[PDB]
């Protein structure tokens, strides 16, 4: 059947849970959350399990977040994540957990702040000044391992349908890595070999996924333009930021090694946008995955609603004309939708994915 998925982001509670320390009210939230998804049609709920090198769930690996407490590390007083869980499988609807692997801390956090118990703690090695936030390093076999673990934990305790990466790889073109890339970059082109350690963690945690679960999917969501035509001529009919050269992430050589079962592209732009043309991009991200057994889903970037911080950009209000074209392409899948709360806040939202969905 179409993927038809909603992304709730627990990062700064974005979309789940609106009430810290109570929960009643948090199990509540996330209900009438599912209640009114449903009811437009949405059939799978990506729930960010880690948003901050932390748990959403009882864990002898990671700290719990601060998301549901305010205090990393405090204890919520339940395991939430049975609950979303189970409260979505008896809605039919599947259950991606999602994380996000290499984020330690947001600008300015004290590092000598974290829990004792805290991986990058633990680990100094591990970790790596960028700007004014704290990264694991992608570059280091150890961490490639504990982020593959971390995962296996909730593989194995959980009756989740998917694990799910979203965008975030190496925070910028540069990064203090110099003595990682001496010891284990065998003079190779540096950014070619950190393109790699991003792709080997894909595989590992592949691999991890099937041992376990041969039926749990793996897939991420990655931004929605690889390179632009004018860096090669393969690339797409687009202009600005590259997810190949900014961050690392290569996506066609995750499509083409099969180091993911799904791929989701984030197109949260307009049609007619000349930088980045979402009817494109598309046709370019179809062509990039014929062929192969990678399932292909458009992220849909429904939070832009006409705001001047967007430069009026107004996606929601197009969303049944994007969805349409979609489906002129036989190898798109469905839609990831950015976020949940933009349904939930909007009738005009409802209303159209009903249409689409019904
Ligand atoms: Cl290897």
């Amino acid at each position: 059947k179409e993927m038809r998925a909603a992304w709730i982001s627990t990062v700064y509670n974005l979309d789940w849970p609106k009430t810290k320390n109570n929960e009643a009210k948090q199990k509540k939230e996330y209900t009438d959350l599912l209640d009114k998804l449903k009811s437009v049609g949405i059939n799978t709920a990506v729930v960010q399990v880690r948003p901050k090198s932390d748990a959403l769930y009882k864990s002898n690996i990671n700290p719990w977040s601060e998301y549901l407490t305010g205090t990393q590390g405090k204890d919520p007083g339940y395991d939430p994540l049975p609950f979303l869980i189970e409260e979505a499988h008896k809605r039919g609807m599947e259950f991606h957990a999602w994380f996000n692997p290499y984020r330690i801390t947001m600008a300015d956090e004290s590092i000598d702040k974290l829990p004792a118990n805290h991986p990058a703690k633990k680990n100094p090695s591990w970790v790596v000044k960028h700007g004014n936030k704290y990264y694991y390093d992608p570059g280091l076999p150890e961490v490639r391992k504990y982020i593959v673990d971390s995962i296996a934990e909730v593989v194995q305790n959980y009756d989740i349908d998917g694990v799910h990466f979203d965008d975030y790889f190496y925070p910028g073109v540069s990064f203090n890595d110099t003595a990682t890339y001496q010891k284990y970059g065998k003079g190779q082109n540096k950014d070619n070999w950190r393109r790699e350690n991003v792709n080997t963690l894909l595989r590992d945690v592949k691999a991890s996924i099937k041992s376990i679960k041969p039926n749990v999917v793996f897939g991420v969501s990655p931004a929605g333009i690889w390179r632009n035509k004018s860096s090669d001529p393969t690339g797409s009919d687009t202009s600005g930021n590259e997810s190949y050269v900014g961050t690392y992430a290569d996506t066609r050589a995750w499509i083409k090694q099969g180091l993911i079962d799904y791929v989701v592209p984030q197109l949260y732009w307009p049609i007619g946008l000349k930088a980045a043309d979402y009817s494109k991009l598309v046709a370019w991200w179809a062509n990039e995955v014929k062929g192969t057994n990678v399932d292909l889903y458009i992220g849909q970037g429904i939070y832009k609603q006409g705001q001047s911080s967007y430069g009026g950009q107004n996606i929601a209000k197009e969303i049944v004309q994007q969805v349409t074209l979609n489906r002129k392409y036989s190898e798109i899948k469905g839609s990831m939708y950015f976020s949940a709360k933009d349904i939930a806040n909007s009738t005009s939202i409802q209303k159209d994915l009903k249409s689409l969905y019904s």
